[PDB]
């Protein structure tokens, strides 16, 4: 019970790892689910949940449709925010950094790993665009589910991924009487500067 | 099972209400918890969870410390995003609008309703600012817990609230084979324009 500075690891990822791990066993729904916030050209923020798929010193990775809104927004402003809503476990992890596209080699590797039906589904949806009916989706799906016959199901060209850099990582943990613990790890030079923040 | 346009209510709030209600009985942790995203002066988005406290045609309300980061950010850019992470129930509700300060009369009304200890706590924390030790919080708290003796516990002047307007409301509900249902309600003139969006 409690979050004291003296217990903090030098690498915020160590702490994130332990927290991610504990969330998984705690059986949280989609412990890897995180809210990614992006900003459009008019300064208006936008949010949606995506799944964390990989992470290391280079940043956190998620995959998405390259014609989607989050994608157009990242292209005009690569500054993003990630928030892991683990409040059932009285925790929050917020990441701040820049989103950079993944090479086709990486994207390719991950795509040919997800459920065959999900690969077909990736083809079906022109993510974020306005469609006149649900049926359009259902048609295309069956029209491909068999057209591909599953021969391998090709990687759609409009399917990609992003790696968000770690410029800042904030940890929040529930505190009694409303006094929560907050620590901000801030990438500075070749290291991490840590500061406690008032709740 | 399924989210069809023909079943949509004319007022997005009707749907939000039903969804909020079902989440509560489903016993989700903090069904009222939502992630509010704001943007700083450099175009960098920021996120944190806050609790929805009231909502109506005028917008959604939450309270916070007026010296906090979200507050400074709203002052420079009132465009915000709210996301209710109800993915355990395979749902998402995203709200887009402008944040406007609540009058002292409203703030006052709500403040003198929360747990006495939370009112004391509101005084203790200079939210978001860097503090050198947790003890600072704990000291101030006890120093006030008794100083106020609970005489009424005055409303701190640095304690306020915001009402986010409803310019857009998006509903997302889990879909089979990766084909989720998405509907965007867009405030237009004196009404709501509804469009289905590709998943
Ligand atoms: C638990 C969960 C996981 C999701 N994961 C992803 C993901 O990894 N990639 C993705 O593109 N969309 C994902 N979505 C759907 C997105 O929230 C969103 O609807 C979509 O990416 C389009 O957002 P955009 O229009 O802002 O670009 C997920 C939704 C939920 C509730
Ligand atoms: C379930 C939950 C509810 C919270 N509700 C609020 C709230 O209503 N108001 C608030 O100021 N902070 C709330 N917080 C703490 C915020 O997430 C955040 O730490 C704080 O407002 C400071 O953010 P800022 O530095 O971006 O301004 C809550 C955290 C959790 C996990
Ligand atoms: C639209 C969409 N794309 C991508 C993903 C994540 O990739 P995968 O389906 O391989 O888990 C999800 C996960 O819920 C999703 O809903
Ligand atoms: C720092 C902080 N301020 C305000 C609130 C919400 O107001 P209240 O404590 O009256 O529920 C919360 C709720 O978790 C909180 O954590």
């Amino acid at each position: 019970g409690g979050l004291r500075r003296r217990d903090l690891p030098a690498d915020p990822l160590t702490l994130f790892e332990r927290w991610l791990s504990q969330a998984c066993e705690a059986k949280l729904a989609d412990p890897t689910a995180m809210v990614v916030a992006t900003v459009d050209e008019h300064g208006q923020p936008y949010q949606r949940i995506v799944l964390l798929k990989h992470y290391d010193e280079k940043g956190m990775v998620f995959y998405t449709n390259l014609g989607s809104r989050k994608a157009h927004q990242i292209e005009n402003n690569p500054r993003v925010s990630l928030l892991f809503p683990w409040h059932t476990l009285e925790r929050q992890v917020m990441v701040i950094g820049k989103a950079e596209r993944l090479s086709t080699l990486e994207v390719m590797k991950y795509f040919h790993s997800r459920p065959r039906d999900s690969q077909i589904g990736a083809w079906v949806s022109k993510q974020s665009s306005r469609i006149s009916a649900r049926g359009i989706l259902e048609s295309k799906f069956l029209e491909l589910k068999q057209k591909f016959q599953q021969g391998e199901v090709p990687l759609p060209s409009f399917w990609g991924g992003f790696r968000v850099s770690l410029e800042q990582i904030e940890f929040w943990q529930g505190g009694e009487h409303r006094l929560h613990d907050r620590f901000l790890y801030q990438r500075e030079n070749d290291a991490w500067k840590i500061d406690r923040l008032a709740p």
